[PDB]
């Protein structure tokens, strides 16, 4: 809750090179909690990235 929302909340901020980088942290990160796949959640932030303007 204050890491996913540190990616999450940059969501909203929109800086593209970074929010490149930061699916390599929901590889990094999302699975040290639960090592199961999280290519749930990575391609949740795929497509959330993805949908980002233009």
């Amino acid at each position: 809750t204050s890491i996913l929302e540190l990616g999450q909340l940059y969501v909203t901020m929109g800086a593209k090179d970074k929010l490149r980088e930061f699916i390599p942290h929901s590889t990094e990160y999302m699975m040290q909690f639960a090592k199961s796949k999280t290519v749930k959640v990575l391609k949740t932030l795929i497509e959330k990235f993805e949908q980002v303007p233009d």
